[PDB]
Formats: C-alpha cells, sequence, structure tokens
C-alpha cells in the first residue's frame, strides 16, 4: 500500500539524526558525518519488505482500538531496526562473498578507503539499533523482550552464516555436505530468522503478546514459509528471466542439494567437477545438468505441495494469532 | 591480582561456553556449535584477562562486604568475562583486517548478550548492564572508524594528527571500553545508579586511559617489535612531534611516517630523537601522574579512592 510505504520511508531520516546528529558525540563530527552516509548508503534504498512487514504484522496482531498514529510509527520504528541488522549482515556478507553489487550499486566494501573496514561498518549499523530502541522503547514493557529478540536472531544468523561456511573448503564446495537436513538448518537460522521470525515476533511483542507458546505456534509456520521462500529464490537464481552466481560461488543451493540426491554416478561427477568453477561454461554445464534431472518440473511439485501442506498447518494454528497475518505472507511469497 | 581471584574467574569459562554451545539442549546444527565452542577456547580465555579481573577487582572494592558471598564475586567474573567476549571481537577484528571467519567478530560480540541474558535478566542492574555494552560498543565503533579517517590509501594524514583528534581515538576506540566498562559494571552489580558516580569514575578513568596509550605509544618507539611509524598510527610521538616541528622537521614527516622501509622508520626515530620527546615524555609522565593522583585523593559521591589508587599504580608502575 502507498501509505504504509511512504508513512514507513517517513521515519528514515528521523533515525538518522538520532545515531549521528542528536548532539552526542560533537567532540568528533567527521565519523558521525561518515556513520550519516554509511546509513544512507546501506539501509534505504531495498524494497524494506521485512520493515514493512513488522508494520502490517502489528496492525493485524494488535487490537483494532489500540491501533494509533503514534503506535503504528513505534512499528515503523521496530522494522527500520529489522532493516538497521539487514544493512549490517548484508555488508559484512558481500565482503565474506566478495560481490560486485548488491540493490544494483556497488557493495559498500568495493567503495574507496573502506575494504575490510566495512567489518567495522558492519558492527556499527548492528550496533545503532539498540541506541534507537533506547530512544523510542526503552519506558515500554516490550523494551527487554525486543532488545533480548535481536540480540539473539544476531546470533542465530551467525550461526547460519557459518554452516553456509562448513559446506566450502578453501573456495570449493563439500558436495558431501550439500543434504536436505543441512540446506533446511542453513536458510532457518541464516534467513527465516531475521526474515520472518523477527519481524512478526516483534509486531507481536509491540502488541504485548508475550505468550511463548503463541510465538512457537507463529515460528513452525513463519519457518515452513521461510523453506519456500529461499527455495523459490533458489530456483530463480538459475531458472529466473535476467544475473545469477549460485553455480559460480558454488552454494548450498536447493537445486544443487536436489540435483545431488537425483543424480546417477556420472552425473554426480558433472557437479564434483564444475559446481563452484569461475569459467562461465562451467556454469551452462550445471544450468544444462539440472534441465536433464527435470529440476524445473520438480520445483513446479514442490511449489504446489508446499502451498498446500502451509495453508492446512495455518488452518490447525491454535486460537489467538490471526491466521489472515499467515496468509497474507503466503500470498506475498507464493504471489497466490 | 591474587592466586584464588585468578583461579575462581578462570574456573567460569567453560560455564561460558557451554552455555554459548546449548550443550546438554541437543541442538540441530551440532557441527557449528562445535566450531564456535573451538572459536571461544582458541581465542577468548588465553593470556592476562587484565579487563575481566579488573571488573571483579572493582565490584570487591564498591559493594559492601556483607555483600561479597561466592555467589555475587561468581556474578562480578561472568560480567568480566562479557568484557573478555568484547575484547576477543576486537582482537579478531583487528586480526581480520591484518582458521577465523569474517562473522566471528560480531557472533563473539553477540555472545555477551546471551550471557548476560542467562545470568543478569532478574536483577535490576541488568538494564543499565546491557545499556552500557550497547553505548560502549557504538562509542568503540566510532572510535575505530576516527582512526580509519587518519589514513587515506595506504598514507597517512598528517593535517588529521591533533592532540584533540588523537585524545578522541584513544577515549572513543580504547579508555570506554577497556577503563569505564570494567568499573561502570562493578558499580551497577554494586547497585550504584547515580549518574554522578559514573561521571566522577568516568572522568578518572578516562584520563588514566589516555597515559596508559600515551605510554604504550612512547615504548613502540623506544621500548626494549614496535611497527606504529612503518604502519603511519596516529600515535602520542606522531602528534607531538608535528607540533614540535619546524617546517624542515615537518617534511621528513610528510617523507618517511608510514613507509615500509627499515631505514624510514630510522630516520622517524632519529626525528623524535632530535625534538626530544623522550624528555617530554617523562615531563607529561610526571605532571599527568600527580593531576591524576590529585583528582583520585578528590574523588567525592561516596566513591572509594583505592579502587582508582589501585587503577593508576597499575598503569604507572
Ligand atoms: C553473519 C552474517 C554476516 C550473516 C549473513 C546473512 C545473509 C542474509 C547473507 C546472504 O546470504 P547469501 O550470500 O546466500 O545471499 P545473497 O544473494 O543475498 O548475498
Ligand atoms: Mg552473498
Ligand atoms: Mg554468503
Ligand atoms: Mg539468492
Ligand atoms: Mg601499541
Amino acid at each position: 500500500s502507498k501509505e504504509e510505504s511512504r508513512e514507513f520511508m517517513a521515519i528514515f531520516p528521523d533515525i538518522v539524526r538520532d545515531l549521528t546528529d542528536a548532539g552526542r558525540h560533537t567532540d568528533i563530527p567527521e565519523v558521525t558525518k561518515r556513520f550519516a552516509k554509511v546509513l544512507q548508503y546501506n539501509v534505504p534504498t531495498g524494497k524494506k519488505t521485512r520493515g514493512l512487514s513488522t508494520v502490517i504484522a502489528y496492525k493485524m496482531l494488535e487490537k483494532p482500538e489500540n491501533l494509533t498514529p503514534e503506535n503504528v510509527r513505534l512499528a515503523g520504528i521496530l522494522g527500520w531496526c529489522v532493516e538497521l541488522l539487514q544493512a549490517s549482515l548484508l555488508i559484512m556478507d558481500d565482503l565474506m562473498d566478495r560481490s560486485e553489487t548488491r540493490r544494483g550499486q556497488p557493495c559498500w566494501y568495493r567503495q574507496e578507503n573502506v575494504g575490510f573496514l566495512a567489518i567495522n561498518d558492519c558492527l556499527h549499523v548492528e550496533s545503532s539499533l539498540y541506541s534507537v530502541l533506547r530512544k523510542y522503547f526503552s519506558h515500554l514493557p516490550c523494551y527487554v523482550p525486543i532488545i533480548e529478540l535481536f540480540h539473539d536472531v544476531n546470533f542465530k544468523t551467525n550461526m547460519g552464516q557459518s554452516l553456509d561456511a562448513l559446506c566450502m573448503k578453501d573456495g570449493r564446495p563439500i558436495l558431501s555436505q550439500f543434504t536436505m537436513k543441512r540446506y533446511s538448518s542453513i536458510v532457518k537460522y541464516k534467513t527465516s530468522y531475521y526474515t520472518f521470525q523477527l519481524p512478526v515476533s516483534l509486531g507481536m511483542y509491540l502488541a504485548d503478546m508475550y505468550d511463548p507458546e503463541q510465538h512457537r505456534q507463529a515460528k513452525t509456520i513463519l519457518m515452513e514459509i521461510g523453506e519456500f521462500f529461499q527455495i523459490q529464490d533458489d530456483f530463480l537464481d538459475a531458472f529466473g528471466d535476467s544475473v545469477g552466481t549460485d553455480i559460480k560461488e558454488g552454494k548450498c543451493s536447493w537445486l544443487a542439494v536436489v540435483a545431488l540426491q537425483r543424480s546417477n554416478p556420472a552425473q554426480r561427477q558433472i557437479m564434483e567437477e564444475h559446481y563452484g568453477r569461475p569459467e562461465p561454461e562451467s556454469t551452462q554445464i550445471i544450468k544444462n545438468l539440472y534441465i536433464e534431472l527435470g529440476l524445473p518440473a520438480t520445483f513446479a511439485v514442490y511449489e504446489e505441495e508446499s502451498f498446500n501442506i502451509i495453508r492446512t498447518h495455518i488452518h490447525q494454528i491454535s486460537k489467538g494469532l490471526p491466521h489472515d497475518l499467515f496468509f497474507k505472507a503466503m500470498k506475498k511469497i507464493y504471489k497466490r
């Protein structure tokens, strides 16, 4: 919605001022001005789906009579703390992957006189969201649960990143590690917690929903939606309309995992030889093998089956949680 | 630090590793939790844990003797290990920038908040403590960035080497997390929340922090291994050299400061000797010692002298 996008974007400039121009650290204006540019470059140029989903989650969890402009704005500020967390992770991930571009612009680490100083900027941006939480939430009962959620999700996302790294040795993929079990774990910890659980749990906390059973039931369905989301993303890297590099980078992708499940030994040897090679021909050989194993058809079947299984699980969701919130998320991801 | 203090502090470390690597929770990701255990084990508990043990000593000298139970001294130890987890994250980041993965520094920093939640979430000091770590982390990152703004394209920006910028770099990059953080944690655990008590403690500890780094900078060049000159660091020696230099002496700093050639390091050292930086350091060491001793003697707001005298005498030896 137009109103939601505009209300959300209007908050960002206030957060930059809160972090760089609140009359604090006035002895060091050169580093506060630089930090403004770090935030301005890395935080607000994406689709901001996670931050906006934090607002939508709150709007569907809170009692209608409690939805004031002021409370909706607080949900906006929590949304931007999610976008600050993501900004920090992607600054670091782009350095780790040595990627060229993110959101159509040169990766932050490639900018002049940054490189490995991107590590410090990563830590700085992540640290900044706790300053935003203190300013706007320190007087509310959801303060400590929200701080704890952000620290725990950061920890879990790091476990996800590190598990991803244990699928590679010396810039070569370990194909024996590419099991559906490990893939599912990587998706859960590396992406699902910060993408799906974090926005909804923030919505619940701001709506003073602290029942751990409610958070556990929410998590169960959001982890399942998370798995389809990443599997679809993995499928599109290879078979989407154009610039995917999963094959070249030797990533533990759903396609690589399913390919290795369905491969005869000669097909296996093509993966061993060619998966994660920098030569464009090697990328084409893996793509050709994926076509040969019928992965497009496999994905189409998984897309229909997973949709039906998740919708079934949403209907079984115990009273207290709005089914509409989870159906709305499914509708966003499946476009259906 | 006493033998009993060192041993009871060290006995906590294996508990923290098990808390962070989910031992007995039966995790779905044992391969990466076992790796993280090794990250903590290899990088956190080795050498002198001076910040960690200082947190315990600060607590013991701030708390009412009646409240110094084994249980409370152990909580001071865990707070100390949270400071050592922060120290370990900062060392890992320095190592990456010069087995460790790039995200290990973020992960180790993140882990201290898991430890604070586990052991302190029930205490009135919980929120002040986590807010202190948040603010110190932010300020440390600012210090690191300000240090980086003294270098461009691998060449030092000598116009940036002012005493004001130096003092700021030390305060933000080092002093907040090394000197203030241990004492503030001790105060919070002892239920000392008075902002004026934290402010008076902060004033003295920032002054001790400045001497610590100036002495460290002095010894890098004149100690009995040092690379500050080669790396083109914003050192107290470089700053004072530029204050004292005539134009011909400035031109030697421009030409030779931050060069990889060993000869360039010797030229800068010869200039430091010429400009009388040894004697200038000796004068500053005496004047700073007397000013800090005076501030400790004048310490009010019901703060104990002996904690600050002990910190001062440890750094000045
Ligand atoms: C601890 C850290 C730094 C976590 C990284 C989290 C993250 C979302 C990385 C992107 O993974 P990717 O490289 O598979 O995806 P993308 O295509 O977005 O780069
Ligand atoms: Mg990447
Ligand atoms: Mg990556
Ligand atoms: Mg992708
Ligand atoms: Mg040194």
